[PDB]
């Protein structure tokens, strides 16, 4: 048994943020995640409209800051 798509890119995704406490930049978040998971995020893949859509959708796990220069800051939460 190994996790299914949706939970291993959640789990790995905020494991990688766990870890990232400073946080990591929507393009750095990309970086960091693939050299966790082996895969690049799955946005328009699951349907999500952009790399910061996808992070919107997983408030229970994860957490974000948009910057008033337009990056988003990406942290966790669980």
């Amino acid at each position: 048994g190994h996790m299914l798509e949706a939970d291993l890119v959640s789990k790995m995704l905020r494991a990688v943020l766990q870890s990232h406490k400073n946080g990591i930049v929507l393009p750095r978040l990309q970086g960091e995640y693939r050299s966790l998971t082996g895969d690049w995020i799955p946005f328009k893949q699951l349907g999500y409209p952009t790399l910061e859509a996808y992070l919107r959708s997983v408030p229970a796990v994860v957490r974000i800051e948009a910057s008033r220069s337009g990056e988003i800051v990406c942290y966790a939460v669980a």
